[PDB]
């Protein structure tokens, strides 16, 4: 017996293409790429012939296909995208199987409590030169396998490690005054507390809202005030701020301005509840998912492989060209990339050992009650690996790409797949180069590139990173920002209302009675680069303007102050987009004698506003606890366990334990193992085109090899000699 | 009868495809996505059924189809892209008719002299205003057509304007003290009269050279050092600097350094060579055009569009979604993208009159003979338009693109029409926006840019440049470079060589014995923005940390210093990207009270180092005569003669005649016309990846609507 073919294949995710004229469908789905005709007992699969057993049969123009067609076909081994992975890579983040057995390992521990949640549950990095031996020079990897697993025990964090090849615990280990981030329990519990709370329904009810049911929480770390915010360093909590929902599936435009409640999580209990004038909600509906709009018509447009793709997908290592590299996930940081190599006519040269974001955050400029405290710290206090949002085919990547699922541990310790977690495409981008010469026949050659995609959405605001790799040694890295903005409500309607002035001192009146308040986006990449080696310094080339000291008629000329960065406290700076900054190997040179170096760009531009620095005075709490935002740069000596820029637990945090710390004992950067941290951020003063939703805007930051090589890297294999 | 197809279609520069499965021939040119099967009596074009008369013929398994049929097919009004235009822009660009009547025209004159070149033929535009009553109201300009006819009788510039319609000669005016750019035939001449110079080939002899025959010319202009060059300001000249041909199809890789001629392009002789110390020519083969290579077999890829495109081209007048523009070609500085509407739910509003290249500079930084004086004015001293490089199908667009061919004049007055001159293609441009609710359906939208393209080639280096239009409303401009770079020849061969250190004082050492010299980039787009109207301002509004004096734990917080900038002098400054820079209609607001705006944005990011400025002290003289290299951005009230940002004679020019002269009056920038220039730059310290050829670099710009609508642009229409 069959099945209808369009609704089986919709499920199964294939895009299916019918062409009447030719009578063929076109089916699409990652690497695959299939025609296949009515009747056929054959079908084309990446341009080799499948043979079918049953046909598709055309029914009264219904399409219908065997039950085993999705399999036969999208399985068949002429799709050759994905391979087997042999030998295992030890950067393979935990399997299914791994997590629960971490789990069961610390479920069977003494000093192990009911109740206790895991904040992560990873794999602890194997030491990075066993790691670098296996990927080239394929030497197995003889330490054990072992995952850190922390918990949180109500409020109490703990560390633990498991040996999982041994299946034993090695260390437990309570951190004193840490504060673990958010959980997603804690949504519904915060929901739940507001919900229940007699104090907050009467509060709602003054402020004009008659259905307390219709309220929507949302759970916000308080951050660290020493005391000024009246809150007791030791407790669990989180500050909600609240919204009205209308149905219009927006209850981000809805907003109950100053009401704030702060939710003792240990206590279930509201402890505190701050309010300030009562402004009446923004009532009019503003949904952003189309329901109010008229589709509208655009012709088909789609990018196709018909033979497949140019890279393979071996286990999590991808190949592609020149580059090499192993993809990961993390239920923090998001995807890693690891072991990225540059193979150079034979021979494989490091390029970098670990790189993926370092953490973000996005922090308030609004003194009010529902906004002083008011920060995002999207990956460290929320787990953005965890919240990664599918990729949306077609849309939220383009329609050649293939996209991965992934597996991390939730927070009750269970294995869960996240579909289409992370997509990888190549793309053509503009002419690698060209050159035409006059009267002689033009060169020209297509730039390739492959993006690794990835999205986390965080509340109410949604995060887009991509690494691009140029086929030419470049490595890309973006950052997109979309989503809702977090609004604020007023009483003005338009600029030409009393209190418009006061409304908009923190933010633009982007509708009537809503202010976008202004904030900045602030991303920090985490790059343990390792150019052609271990061994590297930070080289500055500053471009200068030096008088003219050879004759002729010119005052001036252009040459270039060039000089090393010795330690971390001089690699913590601001960068300057007209310098060169590099990371260069003094042991290896490329053939003129110059060091083999890679350029490192911070900033290569964006479409909102820059951050030149944290749009914070010195004297905040936010400044002083979060270093990394104020400095573009970052160097610090490579140590496996310092990787975040915010710090390992920086929910209520009191002191730098992230990049302020990493760089404190400004240790020596010379002719060592680096670690280089780009922190790009926005300001973004909002406008009326970016509600109800924001078109996405974009940050980009750069790698570029520098006299890495010798000539022009995308010229090809050369046809003489040796 | 019968013709082959493979042989046929190739010619007409289609596309073909074989699928032996289906038996289908898919056939792609342009804006025509093409479906057909042997023996069938119909194809498809676009997705609509066509019959035809004589089925394709599969012939000794060659097919082969009616002479017909690409008329039939491709021409068969299935194929919408392009459309009739029965009323003519007034902007679209003179005629090859116009042309050869204008030159018609100065010619009967008696003032007229034999061997007189032309250094520009362009339409004399009619006024801004009836120009936009047509676009916005179909009313026809009842001004007659006009061409600017600039002539070069030997080295005086002459400007002479004629009216099409009368036939007749408005106006002869001689240019006092200008000189003419860099004509074609001067190429010529300067390797001719080096060619016959028995001291320059002396010269060279001792340099090494073996064969005088084998010295390739390139001919710069010489700027301007008042009288320190030792050249006279009257005469018509040109610095040549010279390279080796070793048949490696690259003399650019075997400079002959220290050995400049300067030539009298009236007197046709040398009458200056300058000799430095002798440095061996570097003679290493470095072909950049694959003769030595084989590239990796990579799968195909392809960007479709079967059922045509969005956009339709009228003439020169582009529609695509809300946009609608006019896309015109001028000999000088290339594409112009004219009367640029947003269609904002049924009604028009302007955006941009008219937005162009405005001039661009490519200056050195070594002071030694063959460079000091170097700086390579592209599109004012050697015309880009003219140069304009024919698109390579595929590598220099994408696959999906629509190719324009566009037509100019050339320095004798004949109409040269340039094929590819101009790619339009729409492109995936990620997510619009998306919001992903936790627990809730989805919500992405995907983004579409059309992207128009054009690149022009200046001696060894490759022009750039991408006009954007993203469906919601921003304009982005970029510009990228290519090509070879311009090397010193030294004596170092690594780093370790003794003159290693002085030989790269200048510039790295990117191969033996070559540096390529530092210099900047430095592009100047010329943008008539009219937001939402002609009466503008320029408003500033920037970020800053103020003390809380609002109660509660916070000491600081963010807000805005906004204010205006009043004139010429102030709106010509520097750009910080922190900042926000407004070009807004201080007479229409959108719903929440607001003034329509444009946010201005001359430093959206670049991939090669920023020019913060002019690396040039202020005392230099090309700093002196362009002004416009050491500001981003700059704000002037409009006039129909104020196009260059370099001033329209910069050949030898003494000082700003361009935007340092059209901002020194200082006006008043308050409610009126204005025309906003930035300038963007890169300072480009070389490296070995790039050479022998440098992979692409990029820099970015762009014009962001700013409360100019009410909400998301791209959410649609209301049901
Ligand atoms: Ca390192
Ligand atoms: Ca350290
Ligand atoms: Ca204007
Ligand atoms: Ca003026
Ligand atoms: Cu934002
Ligand atoms: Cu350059």
């Amino acid at each position: 017996h069959m099945v209808p073919m369009d609704k089986t294949l919709k499920e199964f995710g294939a895009d299916v293409q019918w062409d009447d004229y030719a009578q063929l469908f076109t089916l699409i789905k990652d690497g695959a790429y299939v025609k296949v005709k009515p009747g056929a007992q054959t079908a084309i699969v990446n341009g080799q012939p499948l043979a079918l057993q049953v046909p598709v049969v055309m029914k009264d123009n219904k399409a219908w296909v065997s039950d085993t067609f999705i399999n036969d076909v999208f399985q068949s081994g002429l799709d050759q995208t994905f391979q087997v992975e042999k030998r295992p890579h030890p950067l393979n983040a935990l399997t299914a199987d791994e997590i629960k057995q971490a789990v069961e390992i610390v479920k069977a521990s003494a000093d192990f409590k009911p109740n206790t949640r895991f904040t992560e549950i990873s794999l602890l990095p194997p030491d990075k030169e066993a790691v670098w031996a296996f990927a080239l020079e394929n030497k197995p990897v003889d330490q054990p396998r072992k995952a850190d697993v922390i918990m949180l025990d109500g409020k109490h964090i703990i560390e633990a490690v498991v040996d999982l090849q041994n299946n034993k615990l090695l260390s437990w280990q309570p951190i004193k005054d840490a504060h673990g981030m958010v959980l997603l329990d804690d949504f519904a519990s915060v929901q739940n507390i507001i919900n229940n709370s007699e104090e907050f329904a009467a509060a709602v009810k003054k402020r004009g809202i008659t259905d307390a049911k219709k309220v929507i929480t949302t759970p916000l770390t308080v951050g660290y005030f020493d005391g000024k915010d009246g809150l007791k360093q030791d407790a669990r909590l989180l500050k909600v701020i609240s919204y009205l929902d209308v149905g219009d599936g927006n209850y981000w435009a809805h907003p109950i301005e100053n009401l704030v409640a702060v939710v003792d999580l240990e206590q279930k209990k509201i402890v505190k509840i701050e309010e300030g004038p009562v402004v009446p909600v923004p009532m009019t509906a503003r949904p952003f998912d189309g329901r109010d709009r008229v589709a509208p018509a655009v012709k088909p447009m789609q990018i196709i492989e018909p033979e497949g793709k140019n890279y393979t997908i071996t286990g999590d290592m991808i190949h592609w060209r020149n580059w090499d590299f192993h993809l990961s996930m993390n239920s923090r940081v998001g995807p890693m990339i690891s072991t990225v190599t540059y193979n150079d006519n034979g021979t494989k040269r490091k390029v970098m050992y670990e790189g993926s974001l370092g953490g973000m955050i996005v922090p308030y400029g609004d003194p009010d009650i529902g906004w002083y405290f008011k920060a995002y710290l999207a990956s460290g206090d929320y787990g953005m690996g965890t919240l990664t949002s599918p990729i949306a085919r077609g849309k939220d990547a383009p329609s050649n790409a293939v996209l991965l699922n992934e597996t991390i541990a939730d927070y009750t310790g269970v294995p869960m797949e996240i579909p289409r977690a992370i997509a990888v495409f190549e793309r053509y981008a503009g002419p690698e180069y060209k050159h035409q010469e006059m009267g002689q026949p033009n060169v020209s050659t297509e730039r390739r590139e492959l993006v690794v995609r990835w999205i986390s959405t965080v509340g109410n605001y949604d995060y887009i990173f991509d690494w691009i790799f140029h086929e030419n040694g470049t490595i890309g890295i973006d950052a997109g920002a979309t989503g809702i903005e977090a609004v604020k409500g007023v009483k003005a309607k338009t600029m030409h209302d009393e209190t418009a002035k006061d409304d908009t001192r923190y933010g633009t009146l982007i509708d009537h009675n809503i202010v976008g308040t202004t904030h900045q986006h602030i991303y920090n990449f985490r790059l343990d680069l390792d150019v052609d080696g271990e061994n590297n310094s930070l080289v500055a080339m500053d471009p200068v303007v030096k008088p003219n000291t050879a004759g002729g008629p010119r005052t001036s000329t252009m040459q270039v102050n060039q000089y090393n960065i010795g330690n971390e406290q001089d690699a913590a700076q601001k960068f300057d987009p007209g310098t060169i900054r590099l990371l260069s190997n003094p042991n290896k040179e490329n053939r003129m004698g110059n060091p083999v170096s890679y350029q490192i760009i911070p900033y290569a531009g964006g479409t909102h506003p820059v951050a030149k620095g944290a749009q914070f005075a010195p004297d905040e709490w936010i400044y002083h606890r979060l270093s990394f935002m104020d400095k573009q740069l970052w160097v610090t000596r490579y140590h496996p366990g310092e990787r975040f820029p915010e710090g390992k637990y920086p929910n209520r945090s009191t002191h730098d334990t992230g990049l302020g710390q990493y760089s404190k004992d400004n240790e020596s950067l010379d002719n060592t193992d680096a670690v280089v941290w780009m922190t790009t951020g926005t300001t973004h003063v909002a406008r009326a085109e970016e509600w109800p939703i924001m078109p996405t805007e974009w940050v980009h930051t750069l790698l570029k090899p520098w006299n890495f090589f010798d000539e022009t890297p995308t010229l090809g294999a050369l046809k003489k000699d040796k």
